[PDB]
């Protein structure tokens, strides 16, 4: 536990001033005893004391709310699942709400929290810093969040954003602010027609036979493919090229933020986050051309270096699309 804490004026909280007006913190907890969980009573007292009538709180946990009247009802909820991302629609809704609040008084602060004030919190903090003009790139904004939230004098565990889709989504915000005036790009609708996984050896059965793919849109399954069986698909394994190629059938029209989960019947293939071997998010409107290809570092779960004997340096997943217009 080397997150940068606030220990002044009779407070001891897991609370970081990323800037003078932008706070990152963990969940305001109740009935806790206690150590490194912030008691809601103390957090409430902190804001009422140090920023009277000049704070707004952002709760990023889809999983849990709390008594917002402890914060005089100045709480805004962004529903994001642990280890996942907001929809771009929700991210921009958040950005505008923070703008409305921050534009009204130079002394106003925002406090962004989640469960651990790490992944989800960093995603929105880094996006806000881009909006506010402090940084011109997602990489730098993310780097800065990491350096503020991590106290390296306490320990060497990084406390910034690490999961690949969260990094991609801050990247998406950069692209939006640089190319689309801060608003969503033109709607692009797509169908997945193919999936290709390179360096398949050592991953489950190492030939795709154990794998399945679920496409999720707006928190609902919209397609399931089971490879070996030919369930909504046709599998082809190439031993010499160390890759599997699967034709994807019956994919409905996809729009917006799409989560793709890969599941396995292999006991050998460990599960990371999201109760599966690997997954990723993308946005249909930010797809360029007829495909999206993701390297190991860009996929959720293979991003962790402990998996790097399983997912080797050339492990990639490519989705092929047809334009829902041709
Ligand atoms: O009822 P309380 O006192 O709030 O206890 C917490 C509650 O059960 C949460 O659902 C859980 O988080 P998750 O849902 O994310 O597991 C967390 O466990 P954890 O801290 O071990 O995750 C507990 O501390
Ligand atoms: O609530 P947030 O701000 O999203 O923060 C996440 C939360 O603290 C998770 O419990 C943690 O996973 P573990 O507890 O399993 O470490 C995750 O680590 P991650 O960044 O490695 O996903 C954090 O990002």
């Amino acid at each position: 536990q080397n997150k940068r804490r606030y220990r002044k004026d009779g407070f001891d909280l897991d609370l970081t001033y990323v800037t003078d007006h932008v706070i990152a913190m963990s969940f305001p907890s109740s009935g806790r005893q206690s150590l490194f969980r912030n008691p809601i009573g103390e957090v409430s007292r902190f804001f009422k004391t140090k920023h009277p009538d000049k704070f707004r709180i952002y709760n990023l946990c889809s999983e849990r709310g709390y008594d917002e009247t402890k914060f005089d009802n100045h709480v805004y909820r962004v529903m994001i699942d642990d280890h996942n991302v907001p929809t771009l629609v929700d991210l921009l809704k958040f950005i505008d709400d923070a703008k409305v609040w921050m534009t009204s008084d130079p002394d106003h602060v925002i406090a962004i929290h989640s469960k651990g004030g790490k992944g989800r919190t960093g995603t929105l903090v880094s996006s806000w810093l881009l909006e506010d003009g402090k940084f011109d790139t997602a990489k730098e904004a993310l780097e800065y969040f990491g350096s503020r939230r991590t106290d390296f004098e306490v320990g060497d565990v990084f406390q910034g954003v690490e999961t690949a889709s969260q990094i991609r989504y801050v990247g998406y915000f950069e692209k939006i602010k640089k190319n689309y005036g801060g608003q969503l790009p033109p709607m692009k609708k797509l169908k997945v027609t193919g999936v290709t996984i390179t360096a398949i050896q050592g991953v489950g059965r190492g030939n795709g036979s154990d794998l399945s793919m679920q496409i999720v849109s707006e928190r609902q399954e919209v397609l399931l493919c089971k490879f070996a069986e030919g369930y909504n698909c046709a599998l082809q394994y190439d031993a010499t090229d160390d890759c599997v190629t699967c034709e994807v059938k019956n994919c409905p029209v996809l729009a917006g933020d799409i989560k793709v989960r890969f599941m396995s019947t292999s006991k050998s293939l460990p599960r990371g986050y999201d109760n599966c071997p690997f997954y990723f998010w993308f946005n249909t409107s930010l797809v360029e051309g007829d495909h999206v290809t993701l390297k190991r570092e860009e996929i959720d779960n293979p991003h962790k270096k402990k998996t790097w004997k399983i997912y080797r340096d050339n492990f990639t997943v490519k989705l092929t699309f047809s334009d829902a217009e041709d």
